[PDB]
């Protein structure tokens, strides 16, 4: 009920366990708390494990089963597919660098080019929110010189989703994997 500024990543995690103690989710409250945590690189260095060729997903907390909290690491020019979020809430907070978020509408069943609804540049410490009822999105680090690090919370947890072909709107099921869990590389 009473939202306080998270002092550290650990404190944020404790607050998040409180916010997800029940069966529902106050989206605006979760977003405010995520936004209020000041990114401190020393606190999340353990999870910030990059790969040269694509972005990595690094599990931080399993939220007592109610959410997955993870850190995504985007090399220069690394980006995602256009994807949905499997009927889950999805929060994205920038911890380092910038990411471009492009929004798309759910495709009609006819094969057509997916045209962008809009785009925005998410900046350090800002927290965005998406869910399937809002639409689909692609997230990209368009920087040539700066890696980006983001903190993502999904509730309920999911490890599969759909990728959408921008040319047709065709979807394919994708299994998402973790690069690391609790700071441990999981090959
Ligand atoms: N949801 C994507 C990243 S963009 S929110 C993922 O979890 O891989
Ligand atoms: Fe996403």
């Amino acid at each position: 009920t009473e939202l306080l500024k998270p002092r550290t990543l650990a404190d944020l995690i404790r607050i998040l366990h409180e916010l997800f103690a029940g069966d529902e989710v106050n989206v605006e409250e979760v977003q405010a708390v995520l936004e209020a945590y000041e990114s401190n690189p020393a606190e999340w260095a353990l999870y910030a494990k990059f790969d040269q060729y694509r972005y990595t997903r690094n599990l931080v907390d399993q939220g007592n089963g109610k959410f997955n909290l993870m850190i995504l690491c985007w090399g220069e020019g690394h980006g995602s597919s256009i994807h949905d979020h499997t009927d889950s809430h999805c929060f994205l907070k920038l911890l380092q660098g910038n990411l471009k978020e492009t929004l798309f509408d759910w495709p009609d069943k006819k094969s057509n080019e997916m045209i962008k609804k809009s785009e925005r540049t998410l900046r350090e410490n800002q927290c965005a929110y998406i869910n399937d009822s809002i639409g689909l999105h692609r997230v990209e680090n368009v920087s040539h010189t700066e890696p980006a690090v983001s903190l993502h919370l999904y509730s309920p947890p999911f490890d599969t989703c759909h990728a959408f072909d921008q040319r047709t709107g065709h979807k394919n099921k994708v299994t998402m994997t973790f690069h690391s869990k609790f700071g441990i590389r999981t090959p």
